[PDB]
């Protein structure tokens, strides 16, 4: 019983100002979990979408700027796809862009420019070995939609060039999911 | 955002015994409401299936017998489709089968025989005028999935021939519904 | 060195009687392990079928009744396919059939009727995440035929309607397996 | 339930040295039994390959030398196929090669040369009459895989020319067999 | 960013002499890890090949002999492919060749003969269950190129026939690997 | 062993204000060396990218503005390709644009506008004679990847109109190179 749908979530991210003169970059990570998109249900149905299995097909991360088009001290960054839960260490002012030479690098124009990334994440099945599957719609694993313990999906790391002014963003993540085995429970009343 | 699914519900019906010698029939009615198939949800989602609109496409009423194949004093009844909320009055021992000459009559062999009816019900929009639409999948009205006040659908009346022995049935109603406008609400936690 | 064969096993299951008047259902689970079908071998060959690897292709669960065709208080249940080791909790008299709205539900006529289910199980690789593969004969994983520690395969849950009389069954599970790498060891004597 | 497989076995054979000056030959025989290739099983399965019937299709006898390529006093012998259990009498130093004029003679170069023979043996059904079947894959008799009393198959006799030095060989016999009627027994535990 | 290349490594293996008269075999195992082929890098690049992911496509194990062609007491062994990290126990003088009846057995002529094996190994993801994938270039898992903790690949076991003389070999393993996501880091200086 | 790839780097360039009233321009050159893009390796491998050879195909210079779009006192400049390491003399405020009439001139809008150039640089073999090859992908030379002594490549010089305000740019370079002769070294540990 397949049901492809779309789930979204919005949150903020700010790159604080720095008095540093050099071009330094701010590094951070981004994971994706389905608990943040799918709330708990009620009653005999533990989740709000009554299905048993799921598998995330795609994610769309949108960096919607919060800064005016008149803001100066512009910069240039990079967003890369990291499917293994080993990101570059979080840094405030690093002397280089680590994600620049990555094959999945897209340039981030800053601060007043929109940046989208559309890709297929991978689940963290074993963080010790960090193995994942290649892209195959027919062979992608089905995970279970747990009650409160779903596994973290992974796949984006960023590097933003710091500035004299604060750079704020409203980040909207949209997960395109595919469920299976409609499992609604209908007790009496 | 269409989602065709199937919702079921099971309950009992008994035709009590009678010392009456004549062939008399027991008349009863059967309505269908979605509150009995779809429970209330939890939180910002008032219902367990997160959709706004619905329209019932078909219903399958199954009379599953509870009586052995050795039971005697067998009989013959009738099930008809009544799409207007004006049934023959409920009777314990009526001297005739009212639903026998109906164009939608199917014979009910009793007591140990299975009887199915598969039809398209109609909602009770105005009980004073009792108007309904003909069968058209493209023009069928969309109703709202209310929180606790959904409208009764209608469409089956029965007439069972009484017997010296009690005739029990387990009735399983299955509604084939079609929802629209996925309306999940995801507050923070 | 492929060798497709068929292994069987027979055991009993009883649904005890209840004085409860309502229609209640008895819920139970069913797992499949190869130790119960393949005994230990002898000598340098740890198992009786001299192969290294295996993968279960299909299972046929047959509920052969033990009750006469004259037994009354008949009922109606459901059998569903549960490929993840999270079954509905075992219950003696539950007020509803949980497996009724499942997409893999087959109706169980009770008590004197035969019920078969033919499906492809999945192994329990990680019970925490509960991931499994879709059906693909070419990409199905090969497991190792361990000596005394094989992994449990999963895939059936049932719900039987209780009765005044005891409902007994002789359950015959047949696993259709596929082995690989003939590994017979022939020491002298 | 046919299963064609391959069973092997390795053992030694030595032609001891002789001070005799003349060219003399050492004669010996070679039978084939399935007990030497198939060990006893364990439990309710008396044999390690769980089948009832068998029939030997082919045998490959390989004389793998043990002697260096610098060894002198080389010689020339003969291997023939003897399907009736009446071999030339075993001799240490016979004044001629008895198997030389046989229609199934292959020359054995000695001592450091490989010799293979690939043929279809015959079972010893009656040693008094010594009757056997011609080669026909469709009409070949099925024998029973006994527990500890299988019948000897026959089909090779050799004649090695003696030498001043010892001539050792590692003989690897490979039987290509065909079983029938998978008969595994699975008691409880 | 794919880059198919070839990495090699050379090491020794000796089968010590034995006074035992019988034909006995020496059993040993062979695993493959990428730390032994890829050294650690320097600086911000933890490895010498600047890539993130890898997957081993093929391995070529070459037994280059160290013994002269005049060496006697020759023998015959077997090399088999074992993709699950459960080898036959290491033995000095075992009374039989365990890897002889394996479907992946290749004969090892000893001592002065070259033996190659070209196959696709499998990683040890779970040693408890020992599951692996079949051969599929498009669906083969990508592993991470760790810093100092890469996972062991597996796939060869051997059985050498012992001798009066020591049998030495220089074993050259060549792994054909496929990397992904060029991740060079270029800080200033 | 060919390997095409991409390397990049980022640095700043500013044009200090001038109280001069006339239209004056500021001149500066730009060289290209691989040591700035490719850090040193570690251990036996002197460089992080294990190859012997390289030859630059293309370079992509990117003038990313740091200024707002509201800035006044706009101007206009020029850039040109210079393949000999004999540029126009560096100047602060020159009364004309030297690089205007060059055939390889691309106009530069200032101060808030993007500017890019995509060309083939050339090496400096002999600064005295200043010779090179026409563009040819097949006949281009292969240079050696030295340890700390690689040669400077060349190919860009600029001219920026001065202003009352400071014009700051973030310059990103991108090189498209092509290596050869994979030269990895695997000592033991
Ligand atoms: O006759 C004249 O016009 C004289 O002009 C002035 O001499 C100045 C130079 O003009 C000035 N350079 S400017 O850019 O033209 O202003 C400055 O040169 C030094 C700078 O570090 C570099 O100059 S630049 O022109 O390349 O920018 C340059 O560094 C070179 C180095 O010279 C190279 N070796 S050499 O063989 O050429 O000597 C090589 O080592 O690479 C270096 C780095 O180059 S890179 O491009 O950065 O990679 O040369 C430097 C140098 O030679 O000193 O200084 C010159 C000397 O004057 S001062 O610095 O002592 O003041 C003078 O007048 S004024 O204009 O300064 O007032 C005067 O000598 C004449 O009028």
């Amino acid at each position: 019983g397949i049901f492809n749908t779309r789930l979204s979530r919005t949150f903020g991210y700010t790159i604080k100002r720095t008095t540093v003169k050099t071009p330094s970059w701010a590094v951070d990570m981004m994971r994706f979990n389905i608990n943040d998109f799918l709330p708990p249900g009620g009653g005999s149905n533990p989740r709000s979408v009554p299905f048993e299995y799921y598998r995330i097909r795609k994610v769309k991360v949108e960096f919607w700027p919060c800064s005016p088009i008149t803001q100066g001290d512009r910069g240039v960054g990079s967003s890369a796809v990291i499917l293994d839960d080993n990101f570059v260490t979080k840094a405030t002012a690093l002397t280089y862009d680590p994600y620049v030479n990555y094959s999945s690098r897209h340039t981030i124009t800053q601060p007043f420019s929109y940046h989208s990334r559309y890709f297929t994440p991978k689940p963290v099945l074993d963080s010790t070995i960090d193995y994942f599957q290649p892209n195959n719609k027919r062979n992608q694993l089905w995970l279970r939609l747990q009650t409160a313990g779903n596994v973290d999906h992974v796949g984006l790391g960023t590097a933003f060039e710091n500035s004299i002014y604060d750079q704020e963003y409203n980040i909207r993540v949209t997960m395109y999911v595919q469920f299976r085995e409609f499992n609604l429970k209908d007790p009496p009343l």
